[PDB]
């Protein structure tokens, strides 16, 4: 934030748009961020994750988790090496659960286990893809809803909150990537939880939304991704006869051989940056 | 910056993608110390170009100390600027982390009929040995470019006033971090940066121009200075004061360029522009201010 005079137009002006500002009258530590890495691909997940995170001054202390070979040995951590820490910040991924009911999914008393977990142990968890879905459900108690056709593809976003932390910078409209068979109904989850709506898509499913105490965040597309992770998942259902739609908004001229930009781009790097400066580190 | 394992496949994978990321074996914290920002305001409404600046500046965990620099004492908000900026001869002996040099509404004025023109090179020759970055908006690239690298006023010959497309150059480049290929960025400017001869005749990285080929961001690999020609740090409205503004000079001006919804000038104009006004300040603060 800045330092500026106590009576400077600056300081009543910026404060009335949600600013926080420091006057001439009136610390630094590393923070902790566990990532709960539930997709298939573990390194490209990494490596999305991980750049948004690097893009700060602040140092960000990684510690990987597994929820249960050689990549996993050598690098995540389990649930009872790290039971007794505290972390800054926790990621919960996505993960190819969309078909799956809840008491089918191998893991799901482990995933309840790290979130009863997250409510003492972690200051802010934000939950992406299917990990609202998980969360909705272990937290508020929501059943899971599901869409007749995949959502796949690059959409446009309203933001509803104009002085918002977590949407700081965002355009009043603006593209981010969904894949997902999880239904996000904005209207039906703001009745069910009170969170704050923060984004949503122009068809009225909830794309950003968080706790007031910045305790929870969710995210249901993937503004992590590649310009390519979207094209991989499109060739993949290809070669397994799933006989997919393009994804929506996303190949030139919807021609799968054109390569793809991540037209998304920014509004995932305001996404994690705004995470980071006002929800695991706290302005 | 990220702290991993040694051998995390991250740590190749991003530095290849020019991200700087620490490991177990290999580590150093975030500098404590607040950073020395220094805002040379030449613009006409003093308090609106503050606001604007000051709202970017402050997005970051960083703590920014703002100095507020007046470049004349010829009167104005004659109290305001008495209360709240300091001469040049006030910060003579400091160092700084940051100078922003704002635009001012010299487009159509010769260098020889600017008023403070020998105050401009006064802070400008100061700059190199006092200031670890430097940015220059608008006008001010035309300040610099003329003073830094001997380059003439180039002049259009309409006014390029408007909201206008954008491309990056670099796509690992730190300025440019999280841009997105295409963007948007106003403009309001008779200065004419045209990319191809800016490269030609400073060596400097151009890091995005605009559809028509004028340069639009570019820096030294020092990162000792940088150079933004539009105005990200606009607000919804500014576009539209001016236009208002200048009909009621009877300059019957076009309505600026893909601002006004529906191009109708009672319309409410959005910050279609802000996403990447936000990621520029946070890269120029995180990485050249900073320096990461």
């Amino acid at each position: 934030p800045i330092r500026v005079p106590d009576e400077l137009p600056a300081v009543n002006f910026l404060r009335e748009e949600n600013v926080f500002v420091m006057t001439t009258s009136r610390e630094i530590r590393p923070l902790k961020v566990l990532i709960l890495n539930l997709m298939p691909k573990k390194i490209e997940t990494e490596n999305q994750f991980l750049r948004l995170l690097s893009n700060s001054p602040l140092q960000v202390d990684i510690q990987l988790l597994r929820i249960d070979a050689e990549h996993l040995n050598n690098f995540y951590c389990n649930f009872e090496d790290i039971q007794d820490q505290n972390f800054d910040g926790l990621i919960v991924t996505g993960a190819p659960l969309g078909l799956v009911e809840f008491n089918d999914v191998a893991y799901w008393p482990q995933i309840k286990q790290v979130l009863e977990w997250s409510k003492d142990h972690v200051t802010s968890t934000l939950f992406v893809c299917w990990a609202v879905q998980a969360a909705l459900n272990i937290l508020y108690g929501i059943p899971k809803q599901t869409r007749t056709e995949k959502l796949s593809g690059v959409y446009e976003h309203h933001i509803l909150h104009p002085h918002a932390l977590l949407t700081r910078g965002f355009d009043d409209s603006f593209l981010a990537p969904h894949s997902r068979y999880a239904d996000f109904p904005a209207a039906l989850i703001r009745d069910y939880t009170d969170l704050e709506i923060l984004a949503e898509t122009e068809e009225g499913d909830a794309y950003l939304f968080a706790s007031k105490d910045k305790r929870i965040a969710f995210v249901t597309g993937h503004p992590e991704y590649d310009a390519q992770t979207l094209a991989q998942e499109f060739f993949r259902d290809v070669e397994a006869g799933l006989d997919p739609d393009v994804p929506y908004n996303y190949f030139p001229h919807n021609d799968p051989q054109n390569t793809p930009r991540a037209s998304w781009r920014s509004h995932g790097n305001l996404l994690f940056t705004n995470w980071l400066n006002y929800y695991v580190y706290q302005i």
